[PDB]
RNA sequence: CGUCGUCAGCUCGUGCCGUGAGGUGUUGGGUUAAGUCCCGCAACGAGCGCAACCCCCGCCGUUAGUUGCCAGCGGUUCGG
């Protein structure tokens, strides 16, 4: 499902803001920007993708991570294609370490979808209805994705692991699998499935999530063919 | 019971940082009489305080009309 011309779209970026750690997924700088290997990207990726089939079929969740600008919604977009969890927002600390104290937070947000599902009484002051809208409002722009996730994630996805650091931190800290989409910038070693390329354009971000998302829909049953994306 | 002080404060649970005392939250930007509320944030919540629920006063209504009142009509000893 693989392709070859991400080429097409990113071959990574960025001067010298690198980590020395990445230095064996590099071609060389021809712009004066680190360019990556991208023969490197394809065999990782056939690294990587075995093990996001073989979770898919499984049947066990991936939370994907991405909250910076670019990858905000492409995130909410291809992880609720595959009906996985996200967190395209706010990355609470302690999703995962403190999880059931955040998953507390859901239920309040359950409670609130319940409560404003009417009537079970109108008859609340009129300065609590503004209040408890707010607040759902508010819950819903940070445990959208999150409230999927019912347990502990068996691996997770970032689109930048750098800007990630504490959800990778977390994740390892629970010995959950971390897959990553890294560019020059990430440190390797943190990561335990690698994708090797730009972060940054949301083309390359597209191409790479959405096709592994197609991974993923394949393997738990039936298929599907193109999913929406911004030019 | 007094006092600091009606001052806006004092903490806890779990997570995170530190060998450790302990930090974080509770800091920060705005706001309020207020840890008041908003936004941001390795923190997410919770409690005791703050506020509100109570009393008096200020406007109006309903229900009542004496021992209280007297607008209007009668007597009016000349004082509802
Ligand atoms: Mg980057
Ligand atoms: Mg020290
Ligand atoms: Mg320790
Ligand atoms: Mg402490
Ligand atoms: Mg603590
Ligand atoms: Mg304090
Ligand atoms: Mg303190
Ligand atoms: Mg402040
Ligand atoms: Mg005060
Ligand atoms: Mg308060
Ligand atoms: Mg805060
Ligand atoms: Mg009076």
């Amino acid at each position: 499902v693989k392709e070859l011309l991400e080429a097409g779209v990113h071959f990574g970026h960025e001067r010298k803001r690198w980590n020395p750690k990445f230095a064996r997924y590099i071609y060389a700088e021809r712009n004066g920007i680190h360019i990556i290997d991208l023969q490197k990207t394809m065999e990782e990726l056939e690294r990587t993708f075995r093990f996001i089939e073989d979770l898919a079929m499984r049947g066990g969740t991936i939370l994907f991570v991405g909250t910076k600008k670019q990858a905000q919604d492409i995130v909410r977009m291809e992880a609720e294609r595959a009906g996985m969890p996200y967190v395209n927002q706010r990355w609470l600390g302690g999703m995962l370490t403190n999880f059931k104290t955040i998953s507390q937070r859901v239920h309040r947000l359950e409670e609130l979808e319940a409560l404003f599902a009417s009537p079970e009484i109108e008859e609340r002051p009129k300065k609590e209805q503004v209040r408890l809208k707010h607040e759902l409002e508010r819950l819903q722009k940070y445990l959208s994705g999150f409230r999927l996730l019912k347990r502990l994630p068996d691996a997770i996805f970032v689109v930048d692991p750098t800007k990630e650091a504490i959800a990778v931190r977390e994740a390892r800290k629970l010995f959950i699998p971390v897959i990553a989409l890294a560019d020059t910038d990430s440190d390797p070693d943190l990561v335990d499935y690698i994708i090797p390329g730009n972060d940054d354009a949301i083309r390359s971000i597209q191409l790479i999530l959405s096709r592994a998302v197609d991974l993923i829909i394949q393997a738990r049953g039936g298929v599907v063919e193109p999913s929406p994306s911004y030019a």
